[PDB]
């Protein structure tokens, strides 16, 4: 499904190369440019389990999630993986633990040593 996909090919986003964070892109956004530091972004995303198990949804809330890009306000791989989106851009992203919650997990939810899945839609992004 798409989850395997992604692990099997998608791209390597990490500075370091080390593989922690795959991305596809599944629907091209608008034009070149991407969210700068600091920028209120605006997304709906869902998350996946290695269990195959949905774990989370905005869709599901009716509003989006919004941040602050890269300030450590979500897991690395978000703030890696949504500096690289355009707006109107949906990706899928497999993020190994390292850029996520680790071994620690994050109770209930996610279990240590967690590999997530997310397919995620930047709807805006603001200065
Ligand atoms: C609203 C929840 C967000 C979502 C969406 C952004 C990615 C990631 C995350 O960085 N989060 C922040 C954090 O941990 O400080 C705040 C809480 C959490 N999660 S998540 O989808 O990985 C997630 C969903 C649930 Cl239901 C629970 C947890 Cl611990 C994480």
């Amino acid at each position: 499904g798409a989850p395997a996909t992604v692990t099997e090919q998608g791209e390597d986003i990490t500075s370091k190369k080390d593989r922690g964070v795959l991305k596809i892109v599944k629907r091209v956004g608008n034009g070149e440019e991407t969210p700068m530091i600091g920028d209120k972004v605006y997304v709906h995303y869902k998350g996946k389990l290695s269990n195959g198990k949905k774990f989370d949804s905005s869709h599901d809330r009716n509003e989006p999630f919004v941040f602050s890009l890269g300030k450590g306000q979500v897991i690395k791989a978000w703030d890696i993986g949504v500096a690289t989106m355009k707006k109107g851009e949906i990706a899928h992203l497999l993020i190994k633990p390292e850029y996520a919650y680790g071994s620690a997990g994050s109770l209930p939810k996610i279990p240590s040593n967690a590999t997530l899945f997310f397919e995620i839609e930047l709807l805006d992004f603001k200065g």
